[PDB]
């Protein structure tokens, strides 16, 4: 962990805690924001 390798599934910024890390990438795919 500590760096170039994930290890927290919680959005802080929304305040939504995941449980998955590929969940992770699919909020930060369309969820948070409107990422372009
Ligand atoms: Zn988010």
């Amino acid at each position: 962990g500590s760096l170039l390798k994930p290890a927290r599934f919680m959005c802080l910024p929304c305040g939504i805690a995941f449980s998955s890390p590929s969940t992770l990438e699919a909020h930060q795919a369309y969820y948070c924001s409107h990422r372009i």
